[PDB]
C-alpha cells in the first residue's frame, strides 16, 4: 500500500 501510523483507509503498518 504505502502508509505507516496516522493515516489513510484501513492502517496500521
Ligand atoms: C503496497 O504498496 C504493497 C504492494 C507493493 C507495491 C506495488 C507497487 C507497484 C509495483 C511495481
Amino acid at each position: 500500500w504505502x502508509d505507516t501510523g496516522a493515516d489513510x483507509d484501513g492502517x496500521e503498518w
